C-alpha cells in the first residue's frame, strides 16, 4: 500500500485498502474509515464495485434525471466520492471551513456554504436529493465569486469548481456534450 494519504498526501495514521494500493487518514476517507470491518475496501474500490455490477451506469445520463435521484444507498455514496474528490485538491483548503466576509466594497453571501458543512449534511443524512448535494457543492463557488468580484482571488473558485464539475460528470456519468 501507498505510505502517504491518498486525499491529503501527508503521512500518518494511515489506514490501507485490502482491494487496493490506497491508503487514508481517518478522517480523510468519507465516510470516515470504518471501525473494525477485515477486509477493508476504500470509497474508490466500492464505486469500482458499482460500476462492475452494473455495466450499462456508465452510459450518458442527463444532468436533471440524475439531480432528481433520490438519495438511495449507492447515490449517497457517489456523492460521498464527488466531495472526496474536492478534499483531494490542495486549493480546497479554502474551502472547507466556515468563511467569514469583512472586506470594503462586497457584502457576504446570503447563504454561507462551506465543503466540511456539506460533509456533515451528508453524514447526518440531511440531503433526500442529488440535488441538494449538488446545489450546496455549487453555492461555494458562486458565493466565492460574487464576493471576490475583480480580485484575482475569484480564480481559486473558477479552479476548485472545475475540479467539482469534471468529477460530477464522470462519477454520474453524465452525457459528453460539445
Ligand atoms: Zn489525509
Ligand atoms: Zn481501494
Ligand atoms: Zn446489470
Amino acid at each position: 500500500n501507498s505510505n502517504i494519504c491518498e486525499v491529503c498526501n501527508k503521512w500518518g495514521r494511515l489506514f490501507c485498502c485490502d482491494t487496493c494500493p490506497r491508503s487514508f487518514h481517518e478522517h480523510c476517507h468519507i465516510p470516515s474509515v470504518e471501525a473494525n470491518k477485515n477486509p477493508w475496501s476504500c470509497i474508490f474500490c466500492r464505486i469500482k464495485t458499482i460500476q462492475e455490477r452494473c455495466p450499462e451506469s456508465q452510459s450518458g445520463h442527463q444532468e436533471s434525471e440524475v439531480l432528481m435521484r433520490q438519495m438511495l444507498p449507492e447515490e449517497q455514496l457517489k456523492c460521498e466520492f464527488l466531495l472526496l474528490k474536492v478534499y483531494c485538491d490542495s486549493k480546497s483548503c479554502f474551502f472547507a471551513s466556515e468563511p467569514y466576509y469583512n472586506r470594503e466594497g462586497s457584502q457576504g453571501p446570503q447563504k454561507p456554504m462551506w465543503l466540511n458543512k456539506v460533509k456533515t449534511s451528508l453524514n447526518e443524512q440531511m440531503y433526500t436529493r442529488v440535488e441538494g448535494f449538488v446545489q450546496d457543492m455549487r453555492l461555494i463557488f458562486h458565493n466565492h465569486k460574487e464576493f471576490y468580484r475583480e480580485d484575482k482571488f475569484t480564480r481559486l473558485g473558477i479552479q476548485v469548481q472545475d475540479i467539482f464539475e469534471k468529477n460530477f460528470r464522470n462519477i454520474f456519468a453524465i452525457q459528453e456534450t460539445s
